[PDB]
C-alpha cells in the first residue's frame, strides 16, 4: 500500500487532495508546511511526494531542493501543485528536477492519472 506524503498549508486544497488519494487506496501523511514535512521525512520515506507550491510559496523551494541533496531522497518522485503567476516558480520545480506540476483550476482525475503513472 503506497504511502503518499502531502504539503499543503491550504486545508481546503489539502482536504481535496487528501480525499482523492485515500479514494484510490493510498496512505496519505500530511505536513502543513516544509519544515514538518522534513521533520517526517526523518522517520520515514514516502512512495510519493505532493508539493503545493502556491505564492507565497514559503519553504517549499527550500523542501524540494534538500531532497534533490540526500542520496535517500531525490529519487521520490515529486508532483508540485502549481498557480497561475508562478511560471517562474514552475518552471524552477521542473528545474529543480521533479517530476511533475499539476495546475489550479483543480482536476481530481488529472492529479490521480499523474500519481498512477509516477506509481508505476
Amino acid at each position: 500500500s503506497k504511502k503518499v506524503l502531502l504539503v499543503d498549508d491550504s486545508a481546503v486544497l489539502r482536504k481535496i487532495v487528501s480525499f482523492n488519494l485515500k479514494k484510490e487506496g493510498y496512505e496519505v501523511i500530511e505536513a502543513e508546511n516544509g519544515q514538518i514535512a522534513l521533520e517526517k521525512l526523518s522517520e520515514f520515506t514516502p512512495d510519493l511526494i505532493v508539493l503545493d507550491i502556491m505564492m507565497p510559496v514559503m519553504d517549499g523551494f527550500t523542501v524540494l531542493k534538500k531532497l534533490q541533496e540526500k542520496e535517500e531522497w531525490k529519487r521520490i518522485p515529486v508532483i508540485v501543485l502549481t498557480a497561475k503567476g508562478g511560471e517562474e516558480d514552475e518552471s524552477l520545480a521542473l528545474s529543480l528536477g521533479a517530476r511533475k506540476v499539476m495546475r489550479k483550476p483543480f482536476s481530481p482525475s488529472q492529479f490521480i492519472e499523474e500519481v498512477k503513472h509516477l506509481l508505476n
